């Protein structure tokens, strides 16, 4: 009855097997039969993910904003935060650059309803800026106001830390309770994802089964385009910024990897920043980092790491937009990505944050997920998310070890 | 300062109100009652239908955390298995007595000068997908019934899994969130007590109008409901509790001789928690182990489904039959099993029978703002006090039957 | 980092100048398209907090006043505040009648004057105070229902804290502690917003002065006068009378409080002035076990100061729109605003926040160009009025604690 079977294998088996099942049911098969019977199982998966998108974004940004918040943040924490901000700055640039070098999306011009999707643009800059301030925070949270909820979660989280710097213990315990309850909710939402990723093998099967059956055979190359663009910018991040930052701080990059070798390979196969944390701290000890440093910097890196997701969103955004037929400019690209990345603080791992934040960025840009085109194109990245999330978490851990080595050397 | 037995108040208001209404019905003014008396009854209906969302949610989070494995102990597993198999019979008896007696037929209400037409029904695909809340906050916000149930269970379960974590940051966080969701649930119960203080006035006004407008046939139809519940009530005790006692080698005759006052307390207090002291004392009289009845009786006061199962069985059939819609056995158990599975943690809880009915009406599509649905619900809302007496009595009887069976299988 | 109160006053005085000269031969429209959006950002930032502070504050507030959780020394000071607000409401309205703010400026900005839509049957308006769904109420800005639910929740929480079950009693203690802190976080967020206030307040009156003419500055002076004369009239006619009736010399009482009031008049913070207040309570010779309990409560549950604010503010904002307001409706609106403002005494800018709450509850949409413009006027001079508002608050807390200590 039970499959206590490796969760990552399940999803990869479902993807590889599902594309086959769908593709042969595509050639001489019945694209429609797949759509009416197989697809609803995929739709159930998409709903289950798009469910958590609001609680995790909110509750995670409250805790996240509380972590980075001054002056609650210590002097050893300030320098590693500055580290992550300047690594994500390059990661965003690489994300877009690889999404420009490779061209995912073009080639497949989807118009599923017998009509191509038309994005409706755009309130005046006056009206779009005013609207980031939620007229009613509860209502914002209630009916999926994306940007307002971000704004409120940050301004709330920061305010909570200022209460924890108060002489009144009535006040200071109150904030400690509220933050503790907002956390745990965030934490419960992560555990719920783990459970949903258990349905992922069945759901991911059903998703690409339909897409392969209906969108032709061109899709598998376009998804390979995405995988390539991410994975080459993945290693380009390690080589061009992590290795440079190690070398510029007088740490040998070659012998650094020799320690992290299994710690990265664990992250590449576990996808969990928290699950790999024990392996990470042990390797930080191997390299000879101080106990009072890696016990504080590594739990933060497992949450406030933006650079990994920055490479995911860079390519994913461009693909999902290009596929719909809308040509996206470099200006809009970084506007969307910096939004997604700045909203993904505290959400580093988190099993499938890459695909979740993509939903959040779709609703905020106007594209309704109920629309047949937007739904179909999202279902493609949702298929190969497992693949991309492997490398996403691998670079995360690599950048946490690169950060902790640079921050320990300066101590 | 009306410092007077709350149950008497409501019964006085019901008996007196039906008289006042009925004579104001014969040669009186049905309309004057409707314009002046009825608004006081409407205030009562609002006050109840207010709590329906917080108690269902917060109660199901705590409820799901109680039954949740593997947080549940081995002595708790066996009593949970007990309650599942007693509710299975209670649901069957509930429907069976609602079929034997025929409440609802005879009074074909069409108050607006038009009979109510229930609008059915999205495809099974669309109705199943929709149990997953697209946005949990929104679900909670605008009265998504089934989605809120789904989310409350999946949240409550996830919270217990966090309490089995080595990280005390994680484990305290979940302990705080659950403690805050509880207490909210608990506060909602206390608010009901306060509302039941208005119940005598409100219940007066409700049946006063119904009797004045719906004729004299109503009192027999409500007697039909009371009979159907109370004969299935004793049929539960005789056919399943006594059989379960006898099959476990406990004498049913001498068992009742101990519980005699513990049941009669529950029949007059309506409170599973208020009767708990009387219950535990009687469990000691029968000679149950201290480490058993101190754990099994607080659970029975919350996760007891069998009592409500008899309430909802008859209430659903009446409220549907009265509206003119003929209900099948399939739909009956679909509705009841939904109501009962959503009523875990809500055993007492002063007026849960009438509250869960509101929840089941909104979930089935019938708007409570509709004049027919409102009138027919106001009928069961009138005689709820009567039915809730027996409802809580069977609850306590089944808790003592459970604890005796579970203690005998221990030592 | 610069003194926050100065900033706002500088922005107001400087902004009215900038706007007014840009009004005469300048460009009222250019101000509206470029300057005003910065003021609108300020109005949004305030109207943001209005729902969480009202709710969370009323839960904690209702838990404080709640019987029988309230002690016997607390019962008598609560009775004190109820009977001081009773007079403060009366004075608020009376000074709003004596002075006539609003009339003279008949604003019809859209080329049309605002028409308030009245009013469901008393049956339907009373039934609707009970929220059909508390979450929904909270979600989409049901004002009166949220008040109702916050009170009935807060009271219920105290009754759980009087329970033998420690599972039950800790649960309520946790929930209340988490609702507090949210309330407390909302106050800290206001402080941050008041840091933008100087820029935002500049932009608001800059537009109003530029577009509504020069008549506005006299009408705002009308509001300031009406508040400040009823402010001192409160101290003289009720605080001094209550001190004298309890055998305390009012003349020599002020001689001690002289700097404690002047601190509150310049700090605007009931909590920031609390150290100065307790020191003066010691100077007057109040018992340690009294002013350490009564003064922190007064810094929060003081309603009398805000009752004078809403009395004048409501009348002005309504009169300016062209709607003539009766004495019946006046006290209906004010008693609503004041009964919803318990726990919210300070709280940096509660006077302006509660005004938004009372505007949405009466039907006037803040998105409407007229309602928005008239609210932007009181929002401009709020800093001024909030100075005296907090000053009377602290004075009434010292008057209360002296009367309650003398009876102990
Ligand atoms: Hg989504
Ligand atoms: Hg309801
Ligand atoms: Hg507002």
């Amino acid at each position: 009855k039970y499959i206590e079977y490796p969760v990552l294998q399940k999803i990869l088996i479902g993807l590889i097997l599902g594309a086959i099942v769908g593709l042969i049911l595509g050639h001489y098969g019945y694209a429609h039969a797949v759509h009416t019977y197989v697809k609803p199982f995929g739709d159930l998966f998409v709903r289950l993910l798009c469910m958590l998108v609001m609680p995790i974004v909110f509750a995670s940004l409250v805790v996240g904003a509380a972590s980075i918040s001054p002056a609650r943040l210590g002097r050893v924490g300030v320098k590693i935060v500055v580290y992550y901000l300047l690594t994500s700055a390059f990661a965003v640039t690489l994300g877009i650059i690889m999404a420009r070098l490779f061209n995912p999306g073009a080639g497949i011009h989807l118009a599923v309803g017998g009509q191509q999707f038309q994005p409706h643009q755009a309130p005046p800059l006056v009206h779009i800026l005013l609207d980031i301030v939620p007229t009613n925070p509860f209502g914002a949270l209630a009916n999926g106001q994306v940007l307002p909820t971000i704004f409120f979660a940050i301004i709330l989280g920061i305010a909570i830390t200022y209460l924890m710097n108060s002489e009144n213990e009535k006040v200071r315990k109150s904030a400690e309770t509220l933050l503790d309850a907002i956390n745990g909710l965030a934490e419960a939402m992560y555990k719920i994802v783990n459970g949903v990723m258990q349905y992922a093998p069945i759901g991911v099967f059903a998703l690409i089964a339909y897409v392969m059956a209906e969108q032709g055979v061109h899709v598998v190359g376009e998804l390979a385009k995405v995988t390539a663009a991410v994975y080459v910018g993945l290693t380009l991040q390690i080589l061009l910024v992590y290795f440079v930052l190690l070398k510029i701080y007088g740490i040998d990059p070659i012998s650094f990897i020799k320690h992290a070798k299994d710690a990265m390979l664990t992250a590449f196969v576990t996808r969990s920043s928290s699950g790999t944390l024990p392996v990470t701290m042990r390797v930080a000890k191997e390299m000879g980092i101080s106990e009072g440093i890696y016990s504080f910097t590594l739990p933060l890196g497992a949450t406030i790491n933006m650079d990994g997701t920055a490479l995911y969103q860079g390519v994913a955004t461009f693909f999902i937009a290009n596929a719909l037929g809308s040509h996206l400019t470099v200006g809009q690209q970084l506007t969307i990505v910096l939004t997604a990345v700045l909203a993904s603080i505290g959400t580093a791992g988190v099993p499938g944050a890459g695909a979740i934040m993509l939903c959040m960025v779709l609703h905020s840009v106007g594209l309704p997920l109920t629309d047949p085109n937007v739904a179909a194109a999202y279902a493609m990245i949702l298929g190969i998310d497992a693949i991309l999330d492997m490398g996403r978490t691998m670079v995360n851990v690599t950048g946490d070890l690169t950060g902790t080595a640079i921050v320990a050397k300066t101590e």
